[PDB]
DNA sequence: GAGCGGTGGTTGGT
DNA sequence: ACCCACCACCGCTCA
């Protein structure tokens, strides 16, 4: 569901998510705000093999891409209307959100974005876009290397493009042709036929319509066995229309999801982005239990791997610049960052985790003292280390 | 969830 | 009777 939509509203743009983010906090003075539907890991996840834990490794490995992006994130979780436990504490270490949603994450997502919460959606596929949504991302995924880029479906493009399918057309798309999840639905009736009603109007009409819908349904099914207007390719005068239809429940859930109620809306807007300050000693605790990142080569690998990360996290929450970054040495517009400006900086791992090796039992290499190189955006360091970027400039015009 | 070929059905037209 | 284009649906396969 919706089997074959992008088919008609296209495939949607692929973009670097480092360009939305970094566009986004051009143009907003702020970082971009995410609510990513926790549903998307099940199967992207269970393909990691080896060690301990591979399918939250592989959540803890996003959880840094997400820090080096400058991302807010907001994480939600299903509710009953219609493993985690380490997942939410793994968020809370982050310093990322977790928000449990009534029902259906998908419709509290898009319920986000459109009170102002945050400023897309991740999930898995365009559902959010009948629940409400604006910007709807998917796939996360390479572009078969690091997972730099995402797919984004734009509702207004979307409805004023060629399949003209906007929210009430799609919610007629998927009352008429989602006979296999949704009851009371067409048998015989695909994407095709719905998808030129919705563009006959029907989808308005159902969408304004108290829940009378008789003038409405005789209406549609004579235009159908007889196509008097026009309005599809064929006529279907052998689409049995269950009585029972259009199932207004079913309309009902797309019309008025079940959503946080309006106080927990409320409670977001000052909550949301909360406080990060990534928890150090509470991830090293947790990557020895989880990873078995154990003693002194344990304690390495971390900083190794959330070191970048703090680098970006500690430039957008600010002399003191030397304490983030030695040095920058080059630029480049990679084509992995849709052409990013990023600058190469220099920084001591285990000056800026903060945790010591040699605290912990000891059991070519990576020494957590000498300095590390990473690529960047520069405009994360302008605001960060400002002093340092026109030294590097003033270096350059000479 | 999404892509793909097979397939069995409907429509409209030989 | 039969062809044909279109389409919905299905099993399969990557998840
Ligand atoms: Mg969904
Ligand atoms: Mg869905």
């Amino acid at each position: 569901g919706i089997k074959g939509i992008y088919k008609e509203i296209g495939s949607g743009e692929r973009i670097s998510l480092c360009k939305l983010a970094i566009d986004h906090l051009e143009q907003h003075n702020r970082p971009l705000r995410l609510a990513i539907d926790m549903a998307i890991w099940q199967f992207q996840i269970q393909a990691a093999r080896g060690g301990s834990n591979p399918a939250i490794r592989t959540l803890f490995y996003r959880f840094v891409r997400l820090l080096s992006l400058g991302i807010h994130p907001i994480f939600v979780f299903d509710g009953p209307n219609k493993s985690t436990a380490m997942a939410k504490r793994l968020i809370r270490l982050f310093g990322f959100t977790a928000h449990d949603a009534p029902g259906e994450a998908e419709a509290e997502c898009a319920y986000l974005e459109q009170q102002g919460i945050v400023d897309a959606v991740l999930s898995e596929d365009v559902d959010t876009i009948m629940f409400g949504s604006r910007v709807t991302l998917r796939d996360w995924s390479s572009e078969g290397g690091p997972p730099t880029h995402v797919t984004l479906h734009d509702a207004k493009k979307i409805a004023e493009g060629p399949s003209g399918l906007d929210r009430e057309g799609m919610v007629l798309v998927a009352l008429m042709s989602g006979g296999d999840y949704l009851p009371d639905g067409i048998p015989g009736c695909g994407i095709k036929v719905a998808c030129q009603a919705a563009k006959a109007g029907f989808g308005k009409e159902l969408c304004r319509i108290k829940r009378a819908i008789t003038e409405w349904k005789q209406r549609l099914l004579h235009e159908l066995r007889t196509n008097e207007s026009g309005f599809f390719r064929t006529k279907h005068k052998a689409l049995e229309i269950p009585e029972n239809f259009p199932n207004m429940e079913v309309l009902r859930y797309y019309t008025h999801p079940v959503v946080s109620s309006p106080a927990t809306i409320e409670r977001l807007r000052q909550e949301f982005p909360p406080s990060s300050t990534v928890d150090i000693a509470g991830l090293r605790e947790f990557t020895r239990e989880t990873f078995d990142w154990t003693f002194r080569p344990g304690a390495i690998k971390l900083i190794k791997v959330l070191a970048p990360g703090l680098l970006v996290q500690r430039c957008l929450d600010r002399k003191e610049e030397s304490t983030l970054v030695k040095g920058i040495s080059m630029r480049r517009e990679h084509f992995s960052t849709d052409a990013t400006p990023e600058l190469r900086v220099s920084f001591i791992p285990a000056e800026l985790v903060g945790l010591d090796p040699g605290q912990e039992p000891e059991v070519k290499p990576f020494d957590p003292w000498q300095p590390d190189l990473a690529w960047v955006p520069e405009t994360i360091l302008k605001l960060g280390v400002p002093v340092t970027v026109e030294d590097w400039e003033e270096g350059q015009r000479s």
